[PDB]
């Protein structure tokens, strides 16, 4: 009821020379003024300031009070107008550009009509439960910037409410575009409430985890009714998207019998246990229409789970995995008939040569719905470094069109990630996501690389650091060998020294040619 | 003359449950017995021990004494037989399978005739100067395991002989297949001597660095003669390969005028400065034949430099870069006419969509000579994390056929890497190289992933750690939350806890189905 919340390091400490800014735009139908966040990096030497994306949200807000309910007037006005369904897809299909769509368009530097079109056709989603009034809207889709999710949450073995709220603020400081609260320990409802009220980014959950808690860990005591009540509980708090493993069908379970690592999905294994116990079809599949009815009233997006994802290179792209993908497509099309926003969850552990098949089949079988991958990890050999093994896969599958990359931290396979691991995972995934944006030739993505590289060539060291994903790491690393203030304007570093610095030699070469 | 050498952590500390082993094979022409190293990971639960590659070399050897001269009898016998040229390519073209070829074949689990064929056709090299008698032979080529190079060496600003020798032993402990001594500071000759006498892996250099030192940093005072004397000096010590920027032609230099980051190659910028000073063709290009004559007498392989590699995403795949690549192909074919072993150096900073063009053009224009890339870095945005930005590129270009991946450490663009950075870079690159082996479906590569994943599924925690690239990191990370001995056999970790562990649920599912 009153956790001992501690503040994360300030925006200014994390991003020296940056300021938080907002672009003001007017939603013309309503007259509502939207303040769309961005981060301005102030540079030297006559360079214009560099504007970048900003997920960090409002700063220095007491977590006991929570964030401003910025969407309140939007939601209240739409309610007063009256509507049969509350989803961004419903509105988009009516030809309506909502505040959320305009906010996202502004944030992406794209046309609001283009945003509306992408949402209406099911190729992008704006996860934005009407009860998450604190949310700064964002969009997930192949035509937009590649996004990153940070998974947090406690377990029965580790962590606390205070630490999980810290982790959400911290994850978003470093660039997480969404978070999920995957708590499987104590105080699931309360932890999630504190997170939602203090999160400017979309928050996802996997409702089956709490449903299993509601029945004291006895999977056989799950059923639709327990699950339904969990969905409503979570929707009422403002959860923006639910992972639901409705594609783990009874008949697909035996396809996993010869796998090396079996069913590694937590939710998938829970559904599989129930299905086998009763020899009955997955209750989330059976009640898909009823789930859609809930989602329509709040705008909860559905992230259709991949409970049969491969958990080892050995199992990659096997029959079980693709059987579920086929069903994910069926469920996607059914959700769209009710105007429910959908993305599809994907692998997993997948060696690089098997990555293209994953994207090809998803794009076709799921009608281009946004894809949301866990990595993939490209090799199993390096626990402790699975942020790297998976950054390779995530960058690759992102380049092929994957819209949301679920991070993997250095603690993958080993233990619950702490705040440091969360940062490491977010950084690795921001690298993968941006590398993918470059590969897709996404408009203006290279401007960031160019600004940093120009600062590098010109020996504007502080500008170089300020422009990077993690300024203080770059600065500290440089300063381990050359800490003096004068070195911040030196035309070399300790790698080559003054006489061998190649950019300084180029500098002399060009001066001589002048 | 007598540095204060300090020992690296022991093999046993780095690789718990592993032993160093050797496979004995007989070179039939000579009767020489070869002892080819490997590392055996001892496992539990009736698993056979897992045998892996091992670059760590002989352990606990006093650096003041140096390693055993294991190749002495091979070299002495060939000298007594008499030969006009001393290169592995010369021998291969005569139809001779040398000790080096058999050693490599054994190490790669491939046929010695296949090794001979690959070397004869120029598609693989065995860098193995006859004066590097301490060397455990290895092969670089697309048909073999993807290899990793670690760059070390001092600068005028940082490090020492003791620290550089430590770094070579340390780099190879973690998996470096070759190293380069890139020293640009004090005691270049001595540093390199200590390294060669204590390195079981091939050692490369960039001779122009020391040549520039010989003329007191005045590039205009370089010339062929200075360079020639440097080549002979380094060859006499046992350097296995030379990076020579002979493709930086006078007429290519103006192609860099509009680049964002100019010429980032150290050697390339030195050659460019000289060429512009005199308006004369690159002296290494002009004297290519004379360089080949030197290489033939020692078996120094040539790593044809890419002095015009791109140093920013902006500059990737530009005219300057590919002009040099075309010349690298000419130089390659010329070297082969004299039976000199060659690889080609490649980029650089290259966004992912531009990676395939790099491989396509190199394979064609350079007649499938082994390619040796620096990364590539797939984005410029994350100094401090360029081992990750480049692991993505290295894995990708490795998958397309690149044979040797030059590492990039977290200190790239920032300062001279220390011993910790060397480890981080090697690990990241071993991940990239192995991920590439998997993508190429290289024989038996997946056995490693499978063994670790089997240990993971079966909760053989110590086996899992022992099988990984960095066992103590994995173990320590797990133990941050579950340090008790009993947790090493627990069917969960702190990520999910006992009630939500998906592999344990799969375990129950399969037991129930039994
Ligand atoms: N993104 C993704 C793809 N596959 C799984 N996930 C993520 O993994 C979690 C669900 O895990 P599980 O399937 O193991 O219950 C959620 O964070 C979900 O988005
Ligand atoms: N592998 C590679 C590809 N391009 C450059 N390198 C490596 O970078 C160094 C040469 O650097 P430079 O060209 O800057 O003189 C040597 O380690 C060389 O193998
Ligand atoms: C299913 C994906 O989410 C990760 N995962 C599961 N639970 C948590 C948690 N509480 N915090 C962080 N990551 C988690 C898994 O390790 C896998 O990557
Ligand atoms: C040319 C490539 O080698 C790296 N490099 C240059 N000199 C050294 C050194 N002494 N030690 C380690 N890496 C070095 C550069 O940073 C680049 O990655
Ligand atoms: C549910 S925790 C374990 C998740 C597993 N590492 C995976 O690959 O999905
Ligand atoms: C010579 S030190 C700088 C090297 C540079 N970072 C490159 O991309 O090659
Ligand atoms: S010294 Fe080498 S690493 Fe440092 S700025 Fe110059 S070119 Fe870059
Ligand atoms: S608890 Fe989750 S992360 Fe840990 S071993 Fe089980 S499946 Fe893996
Ligand atoms: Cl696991
Ligand atoms: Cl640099
Ligand atoms: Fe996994
Ligand atoms: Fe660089």
């Amino acid at each position: 009821s009153s956790p001992d919340f501690q503040p994360i390091p300030s925006f200014e400490e994390c991003f020296p020379k940056s300021t938080k800014e907002h672009k003001e735009v007017v939603h013309e139908e309503s007259g509502h003024v939207l303040k769309v966040p961005f981060r301005r990096v102030h540079l030297s030497g006559g360079e214009p300031a560099f504007d970048n994306y900003d997920t960090s949200g409002p700063q220095n807000v007491n977590a006991h009070i929570g964030l401003a309910k910025l969407r309140k007037e939007w939601i209240d006005r739409r309610e007063k107008l009256g509507t049969p369904r509350y989803t961004q897809m419903y509105y988009a299909k009516q030809g309506i550009i909502t505040e959320e769509m305009l906010y996202c368009a502004t944030r992406e530097k794209l046309d609001p009509e283009f945003v509306r079109s992408e949402v209406a056709r099911g190729r992008a989603i704006i996860p934005s439960n009407k009860k998450h009034l604190e949310l700064e809207p964002m969009i997930v889709g192949r035509k937009f910037l590649v996004k990153v999710n940070a998974n947090i949450g406690n377990s029965a073995v580790a962590s606390s409410i205070e630490e999980e709220v810290y982790k959400v603020q911290w994850a978003t400081m470093w660039g997480a575009d969404t978070i999920m609260d995957l708590s499987t320990g104590r105080h699931i409802h309360e932890t999630r409430e504190w997170i939602l009220r203090n999160s400017a980014v979309p928050v996802g959950t996997v409702p089956i985890y709490q449903a299993l808690e509601k029945v004291d860990g006895i999977a056989e005591n799950l059923n639709w009714e327990v699950f339904r009540e969990t969905l409503i509980e979570q929707a009422e708090q403002g959860v923006d998207y639910f992972t639901i493993h409705a594609g783990v069908l009874l008949r697909y379970i035996p396809l996993t019998a010869k796998r090396l690592t079996g069913i590694v999905s937590r939710g998938g294994s829970i559904h599989a246990k129930w299905c086998l116990a009763y020899h009955k079809e997955n209750f989330a599949y059976e009640h898909w229409d009823d789930i859609l009815d809930i989602c329509n009233q709040y705008d909860v997006a559905l992230s259709i789970g991949d409970g049969l994802r491969p958990g080892s290179i050995y199992d990659a792209n096997d029959t079980a995995q693709f059987a579920e993908l086929l069903t994910q497509g069926e469920l996607t099309r059914r959700a769209w008939e009710k105007d429910v926003q959908v993305m599809n969850e994907g692998p997993g552990h997948v060696p690089m040569h098997k990555i293209p098949e994953n994207m090809q089949k998803q794009l076709e079988w799921c009608n281009e719905a946004p894809f949301y991958t866990l990595g993939p990890l490209t090799t199993d050999i390096a626990p402790g470094y699975d942020h790297i093994t998976s950054a390779i896969g995530a960058a690759n599958i992102g380049a092929l069109g994957t819209a949301l990359l679920c991070y993997v931290t250095p603690k993958e396979h080993l233990g619950l990630p702490n705040r440091d691991d969360v940062k490491a995972g977010v950084i690795a995934y921001k690298i993968a996501a941006h590398a993918a944006d470059l590969a897709k030739q996404h408009p203006h993505a290279q401007a960031w690389d160019d600004a940093l590289s120009k600062a590098r060539f010109e020996f504007r060291w502080m500008d170089q650091f300020a422009l990077s994903l993690d300024p203080m790491t770059a600065m500290s690393f440089h300063d381990e060998t050359l800490p003096a203030d004068g070195a911040k304007v030196a035309h070399f570093c300790s790698m080559c020294g003054p006489k061998f610095c190649s950019m300084k030699i180029t500098e002399d070469i060009r001066k001589y040619a002048e």
